């Protein structure tokens, strides 16, 4: 409940060299540098969703805690991932595969503090209520 609503983008640190080790299309990279993407969330009972809006794709995950599901990324790729809840401010998502995704959403009130990794790079990037 006190999650749900929209975040915009305020601040990204290292999100290109993410993107380098991830290893996506130059397109998406390129669109990824200039996007400011917003973050809705929205919980129905035990299903949680969370979007990225933005100009370049509308993605969307739903999801049950601790459930393995597909989920069609916006470099294209489909992976298989899974989403887990630690404490009750933050949600850590797996996304399996050949590299290994790690991204933490930590909602803290009016500020979600979003950390992705992959090997040894990790990028963070901060959003602001809406």
């Amino acid at each position: 409940m006190p999650i749900e609503g929209k975040y915009k983008l305020e601040k990204s640190d290292n999100f290109d060299k993410f993107l380098d080790e991830l290893g996506v299309g130059f397109m998406v990279k390129t669109a990824a540098k200039t996007l400011k993407p917003t973050l809705e969330v929205d919980v129905q009972g035990d299903t949680y969703v969370f979007r990225s809006l933005s100009t370049f794709k509308n993605t969307e995950i739903k999801f049950k805690l601790g459930e393995e599901f597909e989920e069609d990324r916006a470099d294209g790729k489909r992976v298989k991932t899974v989403v887990n809840k630690e404490g009750d401010n933050k949600f850590i998502q797996t996304q399996y595969g050949d590299k290994e995704v790690k991204i933490v959403r930590d909602f803290q009130g009016d500020d979600v503090v979003v950390t992705a990794s992959v090997g040894n790079v990790t990028s963070v990037r901060t959003y602001k209520r809406i």
